[PDB]
RNA sequence: GGCUAGCACUCUGGUAUCACGGUACCUUUGUGCGCC
């Protein structure tokens, strides 16, 4: 298969899981150690269902930029023995544009789905659900319910996390390297 | 949770795949190098559908004993670059009886299913579906379509591959170490 | 302690493949967890 799909299969196999909260079912990406990322709307409580197993949440941080502006991502630390593969070397300093990317989703509704989305562009500012958000990535692709959390990727690059769309376009929160320096 | 469940999760993550042949959908287990196992009834052709991707089959071996009796397993060598993790050390020399096992299945009908199995006993000779067969393991089990290929496991041990049942017991072809000797 | 009990990550070397970005397995090491 294509080198990006080869990369995407490894990423979902080693670093993704299916997560259920009070607000629905999400693809979840582990970054390193016990730190993982979710869309902000997942709003995890004291515990989450991770591959249908109850996993305690030690700490959860909703990310904002220097401006206080929403980034639409939540970092949570998981109370589990297992460590995640350290994929921070696959994360960029700043936003990345690629001519072709893959969107990978792992939920009971979209199992093992790797969707080619083509051009990804820096979109910047966006009003999601009445909330101003920054650092959004755009890709022309019809988006449906249950895709939030999908991992947007290119060979050797994890670009961001799917967080919404408008029926003809998709939007990802960019996944920057310095978000994972310490917290 | 349970150490056998931990073992089965890793086994499915690292060594299993979902296979479609002309004869239906099956769980498939990779053993070492590029060799995998299917139930004989899967009857794989020159190419296979492996996680909905077309994979050429270099060579396919139907196992019989020295007398010529059916063992209900087919070994096939895959035309792919990637090697399977070597699990030959998790296979026994002779048939194994265990008090508790897991049957692990991953098909569109039984996705990510881990079924607890009680007592597993070497039952030996059996007439499966009009065919004489040997080296069978028996365990009390519901008989349902799409379960063939399931991986019968215990912690640190791959016992065999589920190949059928009679509505009240399930049967696995025992998965012996000498079937996969380097030569 | 060992497991005929393994799991996860980390590290070190290989081998193959790759659109050279990676991927897969193997090997060295260490940490955590689990026991027979």
């Amino acid at each position: 298969m294509g080198p990006a799909f080869e990369f995407a299969v490894a990423m979902m196999k080693r670093n993704s899981s299916t997560v259920k909260t009070e607000y629905g079912e999400f693809t979840m990406l582990g970054i390193y150690d016990r730190w993982a990322v979710l869309p902000r709307h997942a709003k995890p409580g004291p515990t989450i269902l991770m591959n249908d197993q109850e996993v305690g949440v030690l700490d959860a941080k909703e990310l904002v930029d220097k401006d206080g502006t929403n980034l639409e991502l939540t970092l949570l630390k998981l109370n589990r023995n297992e460590k995640f593969r350290d994929i921070r070397g696959f994360l960029a300093k700043e936003e990345v544009e690629v001519n072709e990317a893959v969107l990978a989703i792992n939920t009971s509704k979209f199992p093992n789905m790797y969707i080619p989305v083509g051009q990804v562009t820096e979109y910047g500012f966006l009003n999601l659900g009445g909330t101003p958000t920054k650092r959004m990535l755009m890709y022309n692709f019809p988006t449906r319910a249950g895709q939030a959390g999908g991992v947007l990727m290119s060979t050797g690059k994890v670009l961001g996390i799917h967080v919404g769309g408008n029926g003809h376009q998709g939007f990802s929160a960019a996944l920057l390297k310095h978000y994972f320096n310490d917290e």
